[PDB]
């Protein structure tokens, strides 16, 4: 049983050459900037991390974080799959508490890593690899909380903008070598999302359906308008640095590739999502919104994780990836006038994309761990 | 003018690594077998090659062959673009003479190469690269001669079968290292095509429309039935050797790749041609058959030439190639319910595929020529 399962999750060919892993060993983390709300929370997080026992490995906290986040959002998705129903109030509280636990466990893992001398390139790749998967579920859970499924165009834009903004933050890191925090970053967005879930508890659908008297717009467009305003502001800060801050030869990226090369990957994901939406004869997204976002979210999360791998190995990005096979199956199905029911194909695309993400992650983590001789979830 | 034009035809990145070209230098041509009609023509070709002056480089004869073949077929395509009209009789004679000149010039180029000590890996790549382009035009010209455009399903199968059979002959060479001639090969097929053009001169449309009394099938299906029978016979000889004749480790190819890997490339070309045909709302192939065959022919010819390159460099085949961009443009256009007229998109796809083929060929030929220090069209 263990031999077949291990063979199922290992990639047939090693994803990294021997020279990139050695180059990965020479990598040294550099970050700059300070978020607006971060200095107040540091006192809380410094208290919390000191209570964690020293024998707990860093990557085990992260996986606990994801598991709490996945379970609470999947339960919320289970109760409200078209985003029009109302779930029991305690489910939103559980998601609210789960995200607060996630944020608290994320922010202390590197403090535990420092204190215990267990900082490693595996930890950095795993952390940012965990952040990439969590981001799709938090924005989806937000969309459920505001019942944005009744207005799909706003739902489509907001969910994919968050994934695109998160990828673009990592894109800046691929060119410049340094993680730069804005005034509004992950902490402010997540704090805004936890409070929003509590208003969804207090006011329900009548609050969200109430009219804002000054603007004559529905209240549901305000988080989306905040997403528009937030995207423009965040992109402006990020885009100045990609075009002017290239440290490679002749202002190229650190890998010597074109500064526009990561755009094509996330752009292809967003474009494919747009192609399937506007051509669907059965209104696929409107009938099954949560399942669709999860399918392309795993595709998007893997593409982000490949950029992290590309960052850590100082390598080029190949546009051709197996992650697009699942969306292509959906894309080919719509080409034949939906000869098979798209809902069945979407489940096939979901299951494939999930397993393909997990297979890549397990194979990369195991290969690096064997080379550096540490265990991923155990301290020696 | 010369700097911009040279930049237009060179690929931005060198297609071959330094180690594959060195490995290409160690390649030694090996062939086995004898065709049925070849021993009688050898006496004629030995007479002809002795009359060619020794200062003519081999690759210049080949390019003369292609130019005569291209011009005569394009003139025939110019007169009969839907394959239903009748061209003037002298145009078929010119094509008949042109193919006879092609065959005669092809068969003597290696004899000239031997006699003059000018045999080189560039010559072998250029020769098989020239054969791959000529094959699409000869089968297309045959289809014009029999007016097969009135029956598109037979026209589609026969043209693509010839390209697939020719690729498969080279596929056997990629696994086994040796060119194996059958009893029915290029010589017998071309001799059958020259005689067929002369019957098209003698009998015209009434002969081709006459009923065969014993079978109750139209005469137009007989070359296609010969193509079916020929494909089955030829595939049977070829397919035994791919499955049992692998000389690599554990019966793999000489490059260590799966024996099924070349199938995916030519299969994708044939499948794409099939997708665009059956979904077209405007009956695109029936209105513009010659233009369609030329578009996918250049795609198919390049993919064959990449296999030749893959053979000569003992390298793996990458499925991702720029040659598919042109068909994909057509494929994406049909996905949006033909928002642009497919005829215009097909011209765009033709022009792109032609330039992309030429760009690849010029860049590869120039890179190898500079490394081995010979001139492609000039003997020192
Ligand atoms: C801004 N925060 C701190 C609130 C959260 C986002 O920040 P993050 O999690 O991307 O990184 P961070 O600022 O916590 O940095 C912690 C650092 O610890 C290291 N790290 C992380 C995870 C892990 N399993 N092992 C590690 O050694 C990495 O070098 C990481 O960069
Ligand atoms: C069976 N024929 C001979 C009628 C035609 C098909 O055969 P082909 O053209 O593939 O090869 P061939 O049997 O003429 O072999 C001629 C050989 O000459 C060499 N050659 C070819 C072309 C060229 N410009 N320079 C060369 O040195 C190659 O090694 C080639 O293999
Ligand atoms: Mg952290
Ligand atoms: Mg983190
Ligand atoms: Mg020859
Ligand atoms: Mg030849």
């Amino acid at each position: 049983t263990g031999c077949v399962l291990n063979k199922l999750f290992q990639l047939p060919t090693p994803p990294l050459s021997r020279h990139q892993l050695k180059r990965l060993e020479e990598h040294r983390y550099q970050s700059a900037g300070r978020s607006l709300l971060e200095p107040l929370m540091q006192g809380y997080w410094e208290w919390l991390v000191r209570r964690v026992p020293s024998w707990i490995a860093p990557n085990l906290i992260t996986i606990i974080g994801l598991s709490i986040n996945i379970c609470t959002t999947i339960l919320l998705v289970f109760y409200c799959p078209t985003a029009t129903e109302q779930a029991p109030l305690w489910a939103y509280i559980a998601c609210a508490c789960g995200l607060f636990i996630y944020q608290s466990l994320d922010a202390i893992d590197g403090k535990q890593a420092r204190r215990t001398n267990s900082s490693s390139p595996l930890g950095e790749l795993f952390d940012h690899g965990c952040d990439s998967l969590s981001t799709v579920f938090v924005v989806l859970g937000t969309c459920i909380a505001v019942q944005l499924g009744t207005n799909p165009d706003w739902m489509f834009f907001c969910c994919f903008a968050g994934t695109f903004m998160f990828y673009c933050a990592h894109w800046q890191t691929y060119v410049s070598g340094t993680l730069r925090f804005g005034i509004i970053d992950v902490t402010e967005v997540q704090i805004f999302i936890i409070i929003m879930h509590l208003l969804a508890v207090i006011g329900g659908p009548p609050f969200w359906q109430s009219m804002i008297p000054v603007l004559n717009i529905q209240m549901k467009i305000f988080p989306a308008l905040c997403t528009v305003a937030g995207t423009i502001f965040s992109c402006t800060n990020y885009f100045r640095v990609i075009f002017t801050g290239g440290v490679g030869k002749n202002g190229s990226t650190i890998a010597g590739t074109s500064v526009l090369s990561p755009f094509l990957h996330i752009g292809s994901v967003i474009t494919l999502a747009a192609m399937i939406y506007k051509k669907s004869a059965v209104q696929l997204f409107e009938k099954h919104p949560c399942l669709y976002i999860l399918t392309f979210g795993f595709v998007s999360a893997k593409i982000t994780n490949k950029l992290v791998v590309a960052h850590m190995t100082k390598s080029e990005m190949h546009l051709h990836d197996t992650a697009f096979i699942g969306p292509a199956l959906l894309f080919l199905d719509q080409y034949f006038n939906s000869f098979i029911d798209e809902y069945i194909v979407l489940w096939i695309a979901l299951v494939f994309s999930f397993f393909d993400l997990i297979r890549y992650c397990v194979s990369v983590c195991n290969q690096i761990a064997s080379h550096l001789h540490i265990h991923v979830f155990r301290i020696k």
